[PDB]
């Protein structure tokens, strides 16, 4: 469960296994014929990390259904065997089977969170083959959810598909493969650090770090806290597993003004250094408080999506995206609709970007007659069990990030229907139990005629609304959109708790224009946002605006998707639309703290 | 004299526009007298329109020389009792007009109207109307063409396949029957040939001085009616000159037009002229319209739309005016040639101020011995002055009564910083001032030059109109440098104490190109370019106007710096707003038409 980010330390090797791997589509016989026991024959080459769907020009590759096999050679020095040898997969989408030589080492379900496995030393021969089989199939038991009929979420006349294909119950393309880096790392065999938990206490004008260090084996523990320049500001040797350290002259991590201490931990020979921002988060009344100050979210729902790697880790684009958000005056984004790479989370900690951290739970809705949360034995959704593992794993991975201020339990589940509360109650209970910082929890609310029956009202600390007044309703009638927006949002405002837009927007094709309200035009995108803001700016409990979307991104094919989703403020190659300049202006006049 | 043809109780108006026959000259069309017979093995061509872009043929688009238009003209014999006139609103560049193989008139100059009577003895039961149209330009035409086969915009020399017009200007050489051809009639014996109005405000009373030019003997009557139809002045049997007064006259104002109806009668002849009452005066560093300090907000335009080229496009005229009101503009310049009468009449009706410009662009021979632009014709200098005088005469004759016209532009980017320039232009300025009854300000539009203090506009113009490209043709992608060099020069102009303005400034911008970091040709750079210029101009009290280059992308000759034409529009060629169009809507919404710099 514990998943420390792998780093090069005095006690820990870090070997990146990324590069060109061999790649072979499964044809139904791949496991029967035990392809993982030899070199892949008649194979292609595929970059790792990357989604595989867009690297070639093959529609059958892009739209492949089922398994693929990745493989590479792994010839490592024998003196590594004096250490504990670990294979870390930061993400394999959606499910993986990992083989070393002929031998199945592990299997994983869930395409967006890391997993790892020791390599037993009796298995390492002189030359080794690493094989990773990757399953892309989605159904009523996976997160994200796939449809199990021939229905498309986006048809006039019915037809029989040529081949079976995944049918996403979500509005983004089903990019799969070895999405994020594969690495080999080592620790001391006999005594090593397995996890680190840090929390902050700011009471009585005294900043303290509380630590809890999880180990394997028997040794002595030490912890030191260091400034960015390397001055030790607190340290203790031969400590317990738990304790606290006072940080005199503590500098707080603040949105757009990050400060990270370096927390170095020793256990026997093992050494691990964890960056850590000191800050508090709390919901009080109708305010979202960061370091006891009333925060206003300004930003976006995002996607991990770039050409040609798809969902694949793209670190230059990560840095470019954060630079664009600072240029635009944003302070935050949400990990729509899955955990993002640790490289992104760590960069956000470094750059002072606030993150709403979301699970993989999109598509938990069977009625976009069996109801979504009917009993499984009557056709209800089969995701609750995996939904708990995802929450456990997500919090275990990201718990120490200062940038994470809120957990989002699901995106647009069927939360107005019968049984939703009972499905979601244990998941909220679990997230509150597991997060040592006890951060606020929410689910992101689907737009819905019976919004007063949204079970978010009974569960969430912040109400997060996805609303499309002026796009999916009142299209090209913004005066009607304004009225419909005000009627519903005055209800939410009357509940006295913080609420916010986590999505709102309008599909906009760069280069289409009209001085007169016309859907898909750059001007309409601006007018859409002006209309919504006319309402939200008058509501004192509305504490944040995150647009849909930061940038255009790939989706499944359909009559309402113009080469993907076009609601980005930026294009897929990160060029500003008219509305992106509109937001730079607007967000320049709105402070991070004390707007409402 | 050139009154706008209208339908009246005494005047037929028959539009001959439509599909005409069309044939390229192969070098034998005059020798074989194609105008004597139905054109043979011909195409069809819409009239009015430029003919260059109607088909798909480079040889058509880039034709050098003559073409022949032709249609049948079968007119009712009843009209033989009337005087019958063929009016050509514009034929670009030069024309020879034949009826039934008899040459009736020729005309030089592609953007001003001309007419001829059809002799009654020439009219048969069936008639042919043939118009031969010359597209060639050289050192004697306005606009000026180069005579050296070089491009005004090559890295390695080459021999051209065919001889082509080489413009000495930055816009495509669209030719053809650009504006409507109409047949109209008047009485034979006595008819009105011209009308001249001037006005003077005495408290709230306007005095309208009139001169009515006529042919024949009869009695002249003039009447002035409100829009709603109430007579508010009338005098009978007044002869040629005279005056009359309007009590509590509604004045014509920018963006708040008011037009009276002036009804003239002479014998049987009847003509109605719309007329707005307003004053124009330069006083100090002020441009006074109705005695208030005006600030120009607008553009240099072109008459340019797809596929008609330069051709009259009346829906797009209304669209463009509607866009300027959307953007908050109040004015434009007719760069670089007189526009259609239909645009000018619409500007009067909509309240848009116009700087009316002659065709004189390219008067610059230094843009086996080197030559000076204004050397003697014998010594190789430019040969345009005599035609230049005729263009000034005809332009003012056509447009003198427009309330919207507030300033005459004698030339665009001529060689005004070289020797002889003053001697070329002084008679033209004197000519313009002599012939305009309203005595409106005169300017020449000044090319960017290193020796700008030597520009002869300083000796001649009432307003200094500058074309400057700080941040585009100089200091490109160095907008800090642009701001410093802009300030250094404009402070000089500001120190002269007379009104000055930008008549051009801009940056080629391809819709859909973007960058957050300053990069030429991107939409963001266009905005930053303009912001940098306004940092300077907004601090200079004599700077009384900003007209961008250009309203909309337009066609030009081909070259390595022309990205399918000129891309400096705030709007695309199909009138879609770039980022900078929205920037100017914001900027002009916060700048008043009057009293910005008071
Ligand atoms: O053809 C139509 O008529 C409609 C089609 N679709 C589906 C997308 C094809 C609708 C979807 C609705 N929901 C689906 C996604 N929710 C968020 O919206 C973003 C977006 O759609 O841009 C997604 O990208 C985000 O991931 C997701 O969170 C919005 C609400 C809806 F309310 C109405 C319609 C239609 O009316
Ligand atoms: O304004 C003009 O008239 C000319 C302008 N330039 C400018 C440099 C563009 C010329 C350049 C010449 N070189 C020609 C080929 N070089 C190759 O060509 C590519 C390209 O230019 O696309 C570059 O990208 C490659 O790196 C380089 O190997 C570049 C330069 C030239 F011969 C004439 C001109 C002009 O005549």
């Amino acid at each position: 469960n514990a998943m420390l980010y792998p780093i090069l330390t005095q006690s820990r090797m870090l070997i990146d296994l990324s590069g060109t791997w061999r790649f072979k589509l499964d044809d139904g016989s791949g496991f029967e014929k035990k392809w993982y026991e030899k070199t892949l024959d008649d194979a292609q080459l595929m970059p790792v990390p990357s989604s595989y769907n867009d690297i070639k020009e093959s529609a059958d590759l892009r739209d492949h259904y089922g398994w693929v096999f990745y493989q590479r050679d792994l010839n490592i020095p024998a003196y590594l065997k004096t250490q504990r040898i670990v294979l870390r997969f930061a993400a394999v989408t959606h499910s993986a089977k990992v083989y070393v030589n002929g031998t199945l080492l592990c299997e994983h379900k869930g395409g967006f969170l890391p997993f790892e496995t020791e390599i037993p030393e009796n298995l390492i021969r002189d030359e080794n083959l690493l094989t990773v089989a990757v399953d892309n199939r989605i159904d009523h038991s996976t997160l994200p959810v796939g449809r199990e009929d021939e229905s498309n979420v986006l048809s006039f006349f019915p037809y029989t598909p040529t081949k079976k294909q995944n049918k996403p119950n979500f509005d983004f393309f089903n990019y799969c493969g070895i999405t994020r880096p594969v690495k080999l790392y080592t620790t001391p065999k006999d005594a090593y650090i397995s996890d680190i938990t840090l929390t902050s206490s700011l009471e009585n004008n005294t900043a303290r770090i509380n630590y809890k260090i999880d180990t394997k084996g028997s040794a002595h523990t030490a912890i030191g806290v260091y400034t960015k320049q390397g001055v030790c500001v607190a340290q203790t040797e031969n400590t317990g597993t738990e304790g606290s350290l006072t940080i005199e002259n503590a500098v707080l991590w603040e949105p757009l003004k990050p400060y990270l201490y370096e927390v170095k931990i020793s256990f026997g020979e093992d050494r691990y250094t964890l960056p850590y921002g000191i800050r508090s988060v709390a919901v009080k009344g109708n305010k979202f408080l960061i370091n006891n100050k009333p925060f206003y979210f300004k930003g976006y729902g995002k996607h991990e999506d770039t050409f040609p790697a798809g969902r694949g880790l793209n670190m230059p684009m990560n840095a470019k995206d954060i630079s664009l958000m600072k240029w635009q005056g944003a302070n935050s984004f949400r990990t729509s609709h899955y955990p993002y790479s640790e490289e992104m989370m760590r960069l956000c900690d470094e750059e002072g970007i606030v993150v709403i951290d979301e699970t993989t739970a999109v598509g938990v809705h069977l009625n976009f007659r069996v109801n979504t949360f009917d009993p499984i034995e009557q056709g209800g959704i089969r995701t609750q069990s995996h939904h708990k593992e995802v929450i456990k794993d997500l919090i275990a991975r990201d718990k120490n990030h200062a940038c994470v201020v809120m957990w989002s339990i699901a995106n647009e589940a069927d939360t107005g229907s019968k049984g939703a509360y009972e499905y979601f109650k244990p998941l909220f209970d679990l997230a509150r139990e597991l997060d040592p910082q006890k951060r606020p929890c929410t689910l992101v609310s689907l737009q819905m005629v019976n919004y007063k029956e949204d079970c978010t009202i009974k569960l969430s600390d912040v109400f997060c609304l996805n609303r499309y007044y002026g796009w999916y309703t009142c299209g090209a009638d913004l005066q009607a959109a304004e009225k419909m927006c005000r009627e519903e949002l005055e209800f939410w405002n009357s509940l006295g708790k913080p609420f916010m837009y986590t999505e709102y927007g309008a599909d906009t094709v760069m280069g289409l224009h009209d001085t007169t309200d016309s859907m898909f035009t750059e001007e309409y995108q601006v007018e859409y946002y002006k209309t919504n803001h006319k309402v939200t700016d008058t509501l004192d409990c509305f504490i944040g605006e995150q647009v849909w979307n930061f940038a255009d991104f790939a989706t499944s094919q359909g009559l309402i998707r113009v080469q993907g989703n076009k609601k980005g403020l930026f294009t897929r190659d990160r060029k500003p639309k008219l509305a992106a300049h509109y937001f730079k202006e607007r967000w320049s006049k709105i402070p991070d703290f004390g707007y409402k």
